[PDB]
């Protein structure tokens, strides 16, 4: 069936690279234990939240699963040459403007994608988006701590905590779309400064953003709104790429063209 390659990472399980024996397609291989699982539907939520997103190329395809004694393996689409924004990032330093705008932008045409479907991600963060060098589009990984979207208070959080909102961290209450933005805030700052804004619980809390990098005044509306201490006074999705700082996005082949090749 797969020939099985690297191991790509390790953590929320461990993933391999890997050959599709049938026609050569790459693949990623990931591997879950089933002790760690915590959340079915019987088959881990994951599955579940990847089948409801599969069709678009802004999210990972599942493209097989199996189930194991011990573990449930995941069959993965895998880009090639690919990258991961936290490495991109990493390497490269803070983005440009233009750079970040298309990225935010797929980013978030690619929640808006997981929305509709009912599936809310969690973990929106530079290490969960992966670059397809070549074509300039990038994808959301990891659905591992996500869950079915719902219009009420979520009481349980397993994702990235310097990600996480203020009312998380206080009160371990959080609602969805608004809690997706906060991460939002924090991608977007991460794009255009080269890092994280907060650290501390403390830090989250207060809100306070401060710039270390030459970023517009735009950009740092945007971001500082996202980043508001009040969930309902942050933008939905439709005021964030109605913002004057989303204008006039570059097609992913032109990103590529110019900032990637
Ligand atoms: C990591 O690189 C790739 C990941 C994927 C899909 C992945 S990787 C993932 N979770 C992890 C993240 C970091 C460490 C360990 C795990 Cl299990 N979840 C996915 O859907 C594809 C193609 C790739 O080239």
């Amino acid at each position: 069936q797969y020939q099985v390659g690297p191991l790509l990472g390790s953590g929320f399980g461990s993933v391999y690279s890997g050959i599709r024996v049938s026609d050569n397609l790459p693949v990623a291989i990931k591997h879950v234990e089933k002790d760690r699982i915590s959340d079915w539907g019987r088959v881990p939520m994951e599955v579940v939240l990847l089948k409801k997103v599969s069709s678009f190329s802004g999210v990972i395809r599942l493209l097989d699963w199996f189930e194991r004694p011990d573990s449930f393996v995941l069959i993965l689409e895998r880009p090639e040459p690919v990258q991961d924004l936290f490495d991109f990032i990493t390497e490269r330093g803070a983005l440009q403007e233009e750079l970040a705008r298309s990225f935010f932008w797929q980013v978030l045409e690619a929640v808006r994608h997981c929305h509709n479907c009912g599936v809310l991600h969690r973990d929106i963060k530079d290490e969960n988006i992966l670059i397809d060098l070549n074509r300039g589009e990038l994808k959301l990984i990891d659905f591992g701590s996500g869950a079915l979207l719902k219009d009420t208070v979520y009481t349980d959080f397993d994702g990235t905590r310097v990600y996480s909102p203020p009312e998380w961290i206080r009160y371990h209450r959080y609602h969805g779309r608004s809690a997706a933005v906060w991460s939002l805030g924090i991608l977007l700052y991460d794009m255009v400064c080269g890092d994280i804004p907060f650290e501390h619980d403390e830090e989250i809390i207060r809100g306070q953003v401060f710039f270390r990098q030459r970023v517009s005044s735009e950009c740092q509306h945007l971001i500082r709104w996202c980043l508001a201490l009040r969930p309902s006074d942050r933008p939905t999705f439709e005021e964030i790429q109605n913002h004057p700082w989303m204008q006039d996005v570059l097609l992913p082949q032109e990103t590529a063209e110019i900032h990637l090749h």
